[PDB]
């Protein structure tokens, strides 16, 4: 037996999950399983849905699961997605006086709370003697943060591609700093405990397939650009710029150093009084037989 249903969460931003969904790669591989793709605006949204059973497999950044674990979610890390530091950014309105990270002190900074942008921001700010309490957070999902930025209500926005490329290409934004040199973890695939326990091998095979979907970003450059352009709405030039910011990042098993990295992030968040619990990553880590 393979399960009857896989309701799997994705974010449109993760170009490789868009393509797998478009090329119906899971469906091709698992013909006896109803594959249902459910889109979320970011990670924390996605994790809250895994928590209540709306999906049971989904991809997010490194922070969403830590926010979920701390609130009491019972998830499994089942796959790790390598970081793409150039695609994680702090943007400012191109008109703005701000040119260095130091200039962020006392400014309003939009970002998805609990998202990878929240950790990019803490860690960028740290290299300049700033912390979360030197800046004002505007906790806003990407579309709502975009609207506030276009309206002049934010001083800076921590956000990922496609928005970075979109706003820098159209003149809306300057890059203030990206995620290079912070030793970012990356992201994860999360699962419900029951589903990954019941259907381990299937969950591994799901990863095998999504892994090959990431491969299309480089092995099908010209085709990826069209489909993505077509699917997102974005111009091809922008989709091309987003592919330039992304080395391969194919989902594969959690290595030892990644687990420790995620624990170190958990510690740092707790230490900075941004999580109420100390989160233990390791008991939630899973690998198939």
């Amino acid at each position: 037996a393979e399960p009857a249903q896989l309701r799997i969460g994705y974010q449109k931003a993760v170009s490789s999950l868009v393509l797998a969904k478009q090329h119906r790669l899971l469906e091709q591989r698992f013909p006896r399983t109803k594959i249902t793709w459910v889109e979320f605006p970011a990670g924390p949204q996605l994790l809250e849905a895994l928590n209540v059973g709306s999906i049971d497999l989904g991809g997010a950044g490194d922070i969403p699961p830590l926010f979920a674990q701390a609130a009491g979610a019972d998830l499994l890390y089942v796959g790790w997605v390598p970081p793409t530091p150039k695609a994680e950014t702090i943007l400012v309105p191109s008109k703005s006086a701000l040119r260095t990270v130091a200039d962020l002190k006392g400014k309003r900074i939009a970002f998805q709370k609990g998202s990878s942008a929240h950790n990019l921001l803490l860690r960028v700010l740290a290299k300049s003697g700033l912390s979360m309490r030197d800046i004002t957070p505007l906790y806003l999902s990407p579309a709502n943060a975009r609207a506030a930025f276009a309206a002049g209500q934010v001083d800076a926005w921590a956000i990922w591609d496609p928005w970075y490329s979109a706003l820098t290409l159209d003149g809306s934004a300057r890059l203030l700093a990206n995620g290079e040199g912070l030793g970012l973890t990356g992201g994860f695939f999360l699962s419900s405990r029951r589903y990954a326990t019941a259907w381990g091998p299937f969950v591994q095979q799901v990863m095998g397939t999504l892994n090959q979907a990431d491969g299309l970003l480089e092995r099908d450059r010209a085709g990826s650009i069209k489909t993505l352009a077509q699917v997102s709405g974005l111009p091809p030039a922008v989709v091309e710029r987003t592919l330039a910011h992304r080395p391969p990042a194919s989902v594969q098993p959690l290595s030892a150093q990644v687990i420790k990295a995620q624990q170190a992030t958990a510690d740092l968040f707790y230490a900075q009084r941004l999580l109420p619990k100390r989160v233990l990553v390791a008991p939630a880590v899973w690998r198939a037989p």
